[PDB]
Order: structure tokens, then sequence, then C-alpha cells
């Protein structure tokens, strides 16, 4: 039976790794799930209480749909000052403000990316705080830090060359789908 | 001698408690201290580093510099799901990528209001995280969490109006001057 | 269909209100739901690869298959240190050395009470990051927290007397049992 | 002027590699600094506040005392579970319940050491969470994560042999120094 996970990116620069990786993996996803990307973070404007009162931004409700429907939603994201982009929390912030809220029940998968040996570790755990808060299920084994990216993805190609790095993303992929279908 | 501390505020809203809490602390601060306030948050626009290389925001390169000249900052800020507020981590995102870097030995307070009974202290923690690696020396004792703020400012007023609260921050406020002047 | 939930308690004196809240588990129960506690964490050595060599203490071996067999873990615990009390995260870390490991897979509460404001949350968290780690599901939704437990328990009979506080327990018991059904 | 430091141990095993890296500070120390170690943790029992009522056991107040007359503590320990050592916090648990609490106002360097690429970072901001509550200073500069400890130790004598790593912990114990002599 086919699956379909929405990838959600953290990261807004185009050289960025995260979103080679991203990218990638539509490509490497096992036989019975389609990944499509969600929308940019960037067109979300900052979280306000007032400017949600005057109506909830369009690529929020947007993303917000496209995750409800989904079976499984992947996060992509580098690390910044030991936590996660401000950028992404924001949207985490928007959809945590729609009615009703599409994380909740929804099976998710990290994957981090850095140049640095760490590969994104510490953002995971905030980001999973968070995740509690909105209830989602997300996924325990295996995680996903990909440290020493610039050796992963080659430059002006912008490409997960990877091939180790390719087949530990699938095979994470394949443990987010035995999770929602879990939970099904 | 005389001190100048920085408020830093987390919510954009016009009604929020944070905001009120903010406005406070001039009107409370100690002998010797004077406080004002920063720019808002919300004129930055989300980290990217393709933004940054076509150069620094204006307003993001004013608050560096009022953080840098400052003897101390006093971040306000609501909690967002379990953690800080996508917008203010954005915040903290753009002033990490300025050179030189304004946090760095920075003596940092942390005031958190909410109306459920945590007092957004959640949050606290995770900023504290991002803070370690910009070595800023925030403040241990006494912490500010603020719960049930409802009944602690009269709206239409949005004033801090709880005197007990208002002493409690007093003293905080010279635990920071303390902090400020040790590492002098 | 009947189910067995097994609790451990992270406090070691007698005068415990985690003790007391961990006692009042098996009286509050709903319908198909046998709850029994787990031996001490106290007769569990300091964890050491060395004590680990010349074989697994009899307690933690017991209390590694009653986790094993039962459907669910209950954690009761108080707060130490804005951490998990050491004592408590010992029996974890003994627990994680065990093959097969007991709590991969295992639907998990966490109950923490504490006389403060706070109610033990800070502990959950750094609890959830472990049990991460072993692969356990910890229930999201709803956390139980309880403040002012002083005043929540009766003093020279040591039992948990607020209603309020009580039916709450029941409910998370019952968001425990439909997670560890959504799983099988 | 001379400083004394003081070193915590967070591991059992005669075979420890985080225990080496402890035995090499005394070695490595700048000129000015002295090193010396702590009793062993494991010689403490449980925390309980019912054995505290007949009294703290001696080896926590020698420690306490230890602590409180050294310039600067530092803290040599494994990671467990993605979080600190239960038997290493477990210390931690005694030590904060001693009057006068001897980490008050205490410089603390931290160091971790795992066979892994994450080097026990995230142990060190759990620890970083204690702290704060015990109003310590702990250095947020520079960090130290000894990832791969397997190739940097020598087997069968147990020693230091990374010259770069050896050279780093000495970096950090002149920033620890420069942290104590800013706080007196
Ligand atoms: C503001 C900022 C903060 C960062 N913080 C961290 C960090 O805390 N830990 C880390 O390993 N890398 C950190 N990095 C480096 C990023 O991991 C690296 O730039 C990565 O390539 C950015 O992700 P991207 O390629 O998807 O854009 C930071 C980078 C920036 C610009
Ligand atoms: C998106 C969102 C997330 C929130 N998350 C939390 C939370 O995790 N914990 C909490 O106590 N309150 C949370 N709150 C409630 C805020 O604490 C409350 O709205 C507060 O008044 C907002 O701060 P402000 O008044 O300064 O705007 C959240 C509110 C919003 C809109
Ligand atoms: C060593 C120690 C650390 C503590 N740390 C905290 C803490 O971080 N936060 C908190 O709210 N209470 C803390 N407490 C207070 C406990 O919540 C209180 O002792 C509680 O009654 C203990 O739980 P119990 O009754 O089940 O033994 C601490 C107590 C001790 C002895
Ligand atoms: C119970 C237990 C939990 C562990 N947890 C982690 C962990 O979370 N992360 C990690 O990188 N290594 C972990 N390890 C592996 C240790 O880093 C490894 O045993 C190390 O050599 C122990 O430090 P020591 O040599 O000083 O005793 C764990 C080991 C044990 C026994």
């Amino acid at each position: 039976s086919p699956l379909h996970f929405v990838t959600l990116l953290g990261s807004l620069r185009k050289a960025s790794f995260n979103a080679a990786v991203a990218r990638a993996l539509p490509e490497i996803a096992p036989e019975g799930i389609a990944i499509t990307p969600l929308g940019s973070i960037g067109t979300f404007p900052h979280y306000s209480q007032d400017v949600q009162e005057e109506g909830f931004p369009a690529p929020v409700l947007t993303m917000a749909q496209q995750i409800a429907t989904a079976d499984a939603v992947v996060i992509v994201t580098p690390e910044y000052n030991y936590s996660v982009p401000g950028v992404l929390k924001n949207a985490i912030d928007w959809l945590s403000a729609v009615s009703p809220q599409p994380l909740a029940g929804k099976p998710v998968a990290l994957v981090t990316a850095s140049p640095g040996m760490i590969g994104g570790a510490r953002a995971q755990y905030h980001l999973r705080q968070s995740l509690v808060f909105l209830d989602a299920y997300v996924l325990n084994r295996p995680e996903a830090m990909i440290g020493q990216v610039t050796g992963k993805v080659d430059a002006q190609t912008l490409e997960l060359s990877d091939v180790a790095t390719r087949e530990f993303l699938a095979r994470q992929l394949d443990a987010l789908a035995a999770l929602a279908r879990t939970l099904s």
C-alpha cells in the first residue's frame, strides 16, 4: 500500500547542505513510499497573535493541510546555536496555532546535516521537546545526524553523492514507514 | 557608578504580557541602573546566509551595537511549544553571525511570563543552551518565571501592577548588576 | 482485554509524596488495567561495567523481565536539581545494559510530583531524552505534573487525597492503555 | 598566584577512558595550577532524605569541603543514555543537599569522552541545567568533547596519548583559571 511523506526544510540558502539532503529523499525513498517537498518556511511571517486574528497566512494553511493529509513528515534541518533555527521554529509555531493542529498523531522523522562532527544532534532534542507538546510521534530509531556533510554532497551539483549516507537515510525512511503503519 | 541594561522582547503582539513586564523594568530598575528597550525583533528578516552576504540588515547591526555597548541584556520572552519563540531565536541567530559577536562575555538575565503555572520555565533552559555557545554569562540566581500573569498585569492599561512581582524583578536586576561588576 | 502496568518509583524516603502517588495507581486504574509495583531502585548497586562483566545483579534482571512482560511502565519520580534523581537514572542505566533491553518498544507514561509550582516538569524532558535512546514510546498526552503535592496528599496517612489529581491520573492511564494497544 | 583544581570522575570501571583523561590533568595543568582528584563517587550511598536525617555520610562531607576550598572543579564524565550517569548525578544530588552548598559560585569546566563521534556532548548540557540550580559558573569556552577516545588513549597503559587532545585540555584549564580569577 503506498504512503506519502512530506519534507520540511530548515535552511533558506541555495547552497544549503540540508536542502541537498532533502532533495535526495524522493530519489532514495523505498518502494511504496512517495516523497514531496513542502513550501518554504520563508514565505511565513513571524508568528504574531495580532496577525493570526486578522487571518492565517495562506502558506501556513497550505503547509498545515499538506502535513495533515500526509502519512509522515521528514524534518531536514541544520543546527543553529545548539538549537533549532528560529525560522524553522517560527513555522512550527504557526502550525501549532492551526486548528485542527496538523502534527498531532503525526509520525515524524528528524534528519540533520552539518559540516562539524556533531551533525546537528543538539537541535534534534530541542525539536523533540516541542514535538511532544504537539503530540507528534517522532521516530526514535534510527537517528540521522550527518556530520562532515561537505564531503558527502558535491558542490556545484548540490547533490547528495555519498552512497553510505544515501543508504542510511533510505533505511530511516523505511523505519518511519513501519511507524506510520503501526499507528494506522 | 551607573550601569545600562537593554531589553530584548520575545513577543510581537500589542497586548503581550511579556511586553508589559518589559516596560516595567526601567521604572523598577534600582538606583545606579538605567534600562532602555531594544528594537523589535520583527523588523529582522529570517536568517539566511544568502541575505547576510548581500549585507547585514540594518536593524540587526543596530541591535548588535546596542547590545555590545550595554552592561547587560535582559531577555523577556514567552514560551512557545516548550521552547523559545522562533522569532526570538531568529534574532539570536542574526546576532550570532555578527562580527564581533555582541553576546560574548555579556551578562544576561532571563525573564519569562505566562498565564499557565510553569511561567515559561522550559524556554529558559533551551535559551541558556544557545547562550552557552555565544559565551554569554547568564544569571543563575534568581530565576524569573511569572506564571498566572493575567492576574499580575491589568488589561487595558497593560501595566505590571503586581507589587510582589515588581519587587522580585527589581532584586533580579540587582543580581544582574552584581554580575556585570564581578566581570568588569 | 486486560492489561498490566508496572510502576517505577524514583524516591527512596518512606514519606515520599511520589510514592503515595504511585501507591494510588492500582486503586485508580480503570477497568481492565492491573498495576503492580517494581522492586526498589535502592537495591541496585551503582552502574559499573566491571560489576556487569561479573554478572548482572539479580534485582536488575528481575526488574528487566517484569518490565518486559508488562504492557506498559509508569515512571513516578521527583525532580532533583532540575533533572532526574541519580538513583533513578542509575536504574535506567542498569536496564539499558541488559540484553535484550526491556524498554525497547515499551509504552511509558511519566508522572512527577513536587511541593513547588513546577511539579517536576524539568525532570520529565531529561528523562524523555534518555528514553529516546532506549526506543521506548513515551506518552505525549496527557502530561502529569503534580505541583503543590503537599496539599494533595493527606499527611500522617500518606495517601493521595486530591480527587481532581486522582481522576487526572486515571485519564492518563486510559491514554497509556490506548497507546499500548495501538502498538500491538 | 597559584590555583588548585579538583577533578570529579564520572565512571567507576578500572579501564575508564574518562579516568585516563582525568589522570592526565595534573600532568597537563599549566604553571601555577595544581590539580588533585576527589574521592570516588562510588563510596556514596544512594541519595535519601531518610539517610540524610541520620547524617551526611563522611565521604560526602569530605568531597564538599575539598570542593569548597578548591579554586575550581573539573568534571570528567562519560555520557550514559544521552544524559549524565546516574552514579555521578547521585554525587551531585548529595552535594546539593549539603549546607553550605559547595558548588555555589564555583567555577567549573566540563570534559566528556566517548568512543563515538558525539564525544559525550549530550551529557554536558543536561549537567549544565543542574549546575544552574546550584549557582556554579560553568566554563562556556572552550568546550571539551573527546570523541573517538579509543584511539586517543594508549591501551594496556591507559594513558592519554593524543597530544592535540592533551594541549586542548591545557587550554581549557587556562580558561578555567581565568574564569576563577575574574570571580574573586
Ligand atoms: C547562525 C548559525 C549558527 C550555527 N550553529 C551551529 C551549531 O550550533 N552547531 C553546528 O554544528 N553548526 C552550526 N552552524 C553551522 C551550520 O551547521 C552550517 O552552516 C550548515 O551548513 C548550515 O546548514 P545549511 O547548509 O543547510 O544551510 C551554524 C551556522 C549559523 C549560520
Ligand atoms: C504558538 C504558541 C505556543 C505556546 N506555547 C506555550 C508553552 O509551550 N508553554 C506555555 O506555558 N505557554 C505557551 N503558550 C502561551 C503563552 O505563554 C501565552 O500566549 C502568552 O501570553 C504569550 O506571551 P505574550 O503575552 O508576551 O504574547 C503558547 C502560545 C502560543 C501562541
Ligand atoms: C537533592 C534534591 C534536589 C531537589 N531538586 C528539586 C528540583 O530541582 N526542583 C524541584 O521542584 N524540587 C526539587 N527538590 C525537592 C523535592 O521535590 C521534594 O523533596 C519532594 O518532596 C521529593 O519527592 P518525594 O516526596 O517523592 O521524595 C529536590 C530535593 C532534593 C533533596
Ligand atoms: C549504560 C551505558 C550508557 C551509555 N550511553 C552512551 C550514550 O548515550 N552516548 C554515547 O556516546 N556513549 C554511551 N555509552 C558508551 C560509553 O561512552 C563508553 O562505555 C565509554 O567508554 C564509557 O566511559 P568510560 O570509559 O570512562 O567508563 C554508554 C555506555 C553505557 C554502559
